């Protein structure tokens, strides 16, 4: 819409000026003859260009300017200035107040409509702009959340914070072409905790979820290579993709690991009295080459695990 | 920042104004004598104002005018027309024809550059709220969808489509405290399908859940009531809350829906060859008092449920 | 799979029953002679059925079946007592003692695989629904929390923690229906904060938000009915839907909202300086008809917070 | 629980039955004198184990122990024959036919419930197993889709299915650390809509959404290595992250994408008419050190982004 504020102690001008205006439904008019009023007005109805005469009762035009360009409740809204009639350093001095018009009352009325339909114009966009950038602020801030919610629980399990299956199934098969390409060394660790059943079932439950913790913080310990990736592969059972490691690198990494959970001495009671919680670590590595299904590689973990099992637990062993 | 192409015939203005920006950063300057590649360089260089002078080498300067209001890809840039000297028409041609000044060449370089600050700024705040503008939808329509998505799927079970245990849950204390406050009568259904298992296990899981759908539609047609709520409780257990419900309606709602069931004719070879896909349901409605727990409901709805049951299966009784 | 520890004595019958389950792959055996590491590798093999002798070298086979039930790590698996021949208390002492079967040695190679079959496949399957039951607790805890984060986010504005927009327009057009089958009074508040740019603009947009927190709480401590629902309508907008409620009642509520912000006294500079953050409201209640869009009724409560506005801010009025 | 069903001639063995099971809440009794309502009530009540006598009023009470395994709604169901006496074939045959005990009617008291505890008991949990295979099922099938929507919407942008912002910035931070462990050249294409606030202008939003598709298409399809990633950066902004990739190598990559945009020879108005939808693109290749920040490849590559765009667009430049 448009809303001018005219300013000015002759009613005459406010007069022409409202007169000019009536045919124009986009645009109303306010007249303020009472420069003692001025900016109360202009915060009272919003005005989207304000007319300012430069000589009124004893109250000086350019102070009201100044005002204007003070009060931040008005600070953006233009102002053009009415004088009479050309005098020098009011003109300069119009724009040094702030002023960002200086006209002589009154051109006709296709020029006071236009500049006063230009100037409202864009303060409307101002308006716009500012509204635009405090919604877009609150949506970009709804989305920053969004974000860390979906993130930290679509990729996460919630009990060790390591990854998940899905992230990790994902992301071994992510790995599995890096590595084809590269004819790198993917690595996998398969790791399970010795006689945890036995372990759930006279500690209680949630101390089993405890005691899951504590392991699978020893497992994010162990790897800390940009790509290497820890996940809780299901339930009692972790992983952990290294790439780019050797055979004798995984091994390693994983007897660190294994002596890691141990050393901690958590108590258990199996498979005898005074036994602390132990874990089974199986390794394997491999070279992808192009067709080849990366769940050989889970498979020679998993055969390793099943070895280091059947050969007294709390060991590691390559499948 | 700030771009000012000016276009004149003259050198020498182009030269005044190169000289009054000199001591400007913020603001650069382009010169464009030749009025025959006005526009093209007004695309080239993204002017944020433009200067045009009225009269130059035999090429009407209100044409450009014309153009630069005409051509979209300048639409909204700002002009301010140079003229020699004050002319009649041609002030008020200068508008009708899109100009948005009148300057007469050339005012100080302080409302020269106050004059080409204002309008260069506008127009950069109309770039901005325009830029806003598109960010803005895209954010909106990314929460748009984000919206479908968790809300399909938060409140909905993604195989039968009526409303999940949570959403059960969590609706129906909230319908037992607007019952409570009302006095209202809140009546629920409990609704199990016979020899599941049984059905399950020749027919195949994915049989079973394709037996489930059609019963959860059956459901989903037994109500509606805006607040007639049908919910897969568990499995192979169905719920639905009806508030503002009577005893006797309750009954009467659920005997239509056992009927439907069994009417759908779903082959079945339990509990004896030929028979078809049974339903048992308990009733049970409740007007809640103050401190009274909504579990009281669903109490007496399972006494229902397996009262049906322990008679014969394939009916409904009131818990 | 199967696995039989036999437990006696004499070589000649860990013969006859290696000798027995030799032609049957699916059921593998192991004999220990020595009764003093019986326990210890029932523990290491993880038999699924264990074979016990009654009379060895001088130690209580009976004594056996107690460690069997007594530790855990074994307490599950299925006895079956191996006697010659069928003494009296030794049979009801085999019970008493745990075992779960008595039998002569030996039964043909068709009873004693067949009891062996059983039992094994029992034991089986009871560690198959542990394994469930471990296994459908974790699934069911992320759908746990999986269901937390979607509802504290698809249906909460994350800054006031009010409902969203998308809640309270799908609220609403529920509340609509509701209302429009028991031809009851909904009402509808409308809440805007007065000067909101101009508190933005010199505060901060942080501090504006922490103000909006704030009123967001007096909102939320307004209405207490559970139908009553606050919601953040969009930016420096607030909606509350009041089911049930008079247009009187409706304006009560509203002005002693408007009333409580207001007395929080929260420094503002406008209109004024010495100014506090005041709040204007829009009021408007129906009785929903067939057939009626629930969008009048924010219409009239768009008007009512228009004219509110358009009165001097910090008030409430009906549209 | 647990629920007998005895299946015999004679009463007295019925009331023997009765007697023994009076004293035992945990376990309920049910006697079936007639053979011709056997299954039938074995299919009514679901009893946990049934006892079924071998001779009766001329009907095979073998016969019978066929019918149960051979029905599916008892097929599972623990099945002790009672006979009188030891006969030969008719144990052998017992369990032939598939019964799971032969007992001589009858032991005490104590062996008679020891042994109806063991057999029910393990039918029980055979149910709890299955019971917790369909829900686990669920669950799993929960997660299932769960999985889908959160993915396909945390790291996808909707409109072109490109990665998003997020996905971006994180993927980035992801391969810089992988690029400096390699000491590799880790390249990044900065791609912007040429002249698209112009399209968006006179063709619309939603055909600009649609050109925008078009062009996400054509970058989706230049890169075709496990690590290239193309995101859609922000709006008209589309970003393509290409590890291990030389300076030289992307900047072919570029090019040729380049071409095939143009080449689309989608109608634009703009720089001029007759004009088709082009792209300028900026390229910049690192090899990370440490302590080095990821910005410096994003700042490199807006450069020559910038660069690209003040030539003339439609091209590529290294920054
Ligand atoms: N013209 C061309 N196309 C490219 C280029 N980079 C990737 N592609 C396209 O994407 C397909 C395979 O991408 P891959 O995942 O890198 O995975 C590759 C990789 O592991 C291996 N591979 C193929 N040739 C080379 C090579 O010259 N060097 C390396 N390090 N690996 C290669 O074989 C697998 C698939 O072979 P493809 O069937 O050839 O099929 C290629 C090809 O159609 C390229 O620089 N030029
Ligand atoms: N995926 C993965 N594998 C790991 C990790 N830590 C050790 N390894 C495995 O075990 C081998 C070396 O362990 P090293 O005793 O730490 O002894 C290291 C160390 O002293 C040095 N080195 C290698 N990279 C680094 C590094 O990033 N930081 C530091 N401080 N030293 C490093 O070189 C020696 C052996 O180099 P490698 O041949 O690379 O071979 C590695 C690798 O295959 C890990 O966090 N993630
Ligand atoms: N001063 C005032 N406070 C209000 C008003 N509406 C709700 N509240 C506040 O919110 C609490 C209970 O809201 P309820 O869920 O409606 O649930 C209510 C409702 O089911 C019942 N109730 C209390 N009085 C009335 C009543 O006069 N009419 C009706 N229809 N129900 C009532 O008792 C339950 C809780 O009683 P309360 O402890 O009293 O506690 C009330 C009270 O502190 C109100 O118009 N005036
Ligand atoms: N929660 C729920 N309950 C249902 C639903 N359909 C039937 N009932 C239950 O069964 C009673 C009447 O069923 P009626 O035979 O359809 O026969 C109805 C019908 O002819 C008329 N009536 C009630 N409301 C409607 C309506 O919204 N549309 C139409 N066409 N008739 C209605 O009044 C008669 C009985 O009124 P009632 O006392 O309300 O009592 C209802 C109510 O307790 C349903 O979709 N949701
Ligand atoms: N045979 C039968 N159908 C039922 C019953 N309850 C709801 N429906 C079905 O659902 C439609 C409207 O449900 P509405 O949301 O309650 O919303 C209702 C409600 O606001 C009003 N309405 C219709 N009759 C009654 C009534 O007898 N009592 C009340 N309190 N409201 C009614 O008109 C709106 C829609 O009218 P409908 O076109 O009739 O169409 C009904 C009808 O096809 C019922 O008890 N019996
Ligand atoms: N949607 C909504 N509306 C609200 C709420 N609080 C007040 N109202 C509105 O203002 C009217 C009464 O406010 P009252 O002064 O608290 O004075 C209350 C109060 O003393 C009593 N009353 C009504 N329900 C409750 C209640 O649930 N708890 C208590 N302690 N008193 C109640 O009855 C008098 C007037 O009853 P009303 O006619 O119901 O009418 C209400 C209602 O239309 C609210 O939390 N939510
Ligand atoms: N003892 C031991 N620690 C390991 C090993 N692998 C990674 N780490 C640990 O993780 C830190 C950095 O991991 P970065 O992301 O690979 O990123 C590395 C990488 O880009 C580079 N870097 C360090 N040494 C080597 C190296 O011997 N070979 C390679 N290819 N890169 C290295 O410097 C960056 C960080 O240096 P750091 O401060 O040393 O600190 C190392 C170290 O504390 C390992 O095999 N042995
Ligand atoms: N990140 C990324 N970069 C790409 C892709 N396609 C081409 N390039 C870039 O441009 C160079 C070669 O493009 P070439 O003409 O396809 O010609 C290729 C091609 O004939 C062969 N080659 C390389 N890898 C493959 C491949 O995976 N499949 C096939 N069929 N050929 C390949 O070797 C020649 C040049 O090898 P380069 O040195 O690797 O260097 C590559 C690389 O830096 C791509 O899909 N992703
Ligand atoms: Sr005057
Ligand atoms: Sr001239
Ligand atoms: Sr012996
Ligand atoms: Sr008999």
């Amino acid at each position: 819409s448009a809303m001018v504020l005219l300013v000015d102690d002759q009613a005459m001008i406010g007069e022409a000026v409202r007169r000019g205006l009536a045919g124009h439904e986009s645009i109303d008019f306010h007249f303020c003859a009472d420069p003692h009023q001025a900016i109360a007005q202009a915060v009272q109805i919003k005005p989207t260009v304000i007319l300012q005469d430069l000589v009124m009762p004893g109250l000086d035009g350019l102070t009201l300017v100044r005002e204007y360009r003070s009060n931040p409740l008005t600070r953006d809204i233009p102002i053009i200035v009415l004088s009479t009639k050309e005098d020098p350093l009011i003109k300069s001095a119009a724009f040094a107040a702030g002023a960002n018009d200086y006209l002589v009352k009154l051109p006709d009325n296709i020029e006071l409509v236009a500049r006063i339909r230009y100037h409202s114009r864009s303060y409307m966009t101002l308006l716009q702009r500012d509204e635009a950038y405090r919604a877009l602020r609150v949506s970009q801030q709804q989305l920053l959340d969004t974000n860390l919610v979906l993130q930290r629980l679509m990729n996460s399990d919630g009990l060790t914070g390591l990854s998940n299956r899905r992230h990790f199934d994902e992301y071994l098969e992510l790995e599995w072409r890096r590595a084809t390409r590269d004819q790198a060394q993917l690595s996998l660790l398969m790791i399970d905790v010795d006689y945890f059943k036995a372990y759930n079932d006279n500690f209680g439950h949630l101390e089993g979820d405890e005691a899951l913790r504590q392991v699978a913080k020893a497992i994010r310990n162990s790897c800390s290579r940009p790509s290497d990736l820890p996940a809780r592969y299901g339930g009692e059972e972790f992983a952990m993709v290294l790439p780019n490691t050797s055979p004798g690198g995984a091994r390693l990494l994983a007897e660190k690991l294994r002596q890691s959970v141990a050393g901690m001495n958590i108590p258990h009671i199996a498979p005898v009295p005074g036994s602390s919680l132990t874990v089974s670590i199986g390794v394997a590595t491999v070279t992808p080459q192009v067709g080849q299904h990366s769940r050989q590689l889970i498979l020679d973990a998993d055969k390793g695990l099943y070895l280091a099992k059947n050969n007294g637990r709390n060991q590691v062993a390559a499948g």
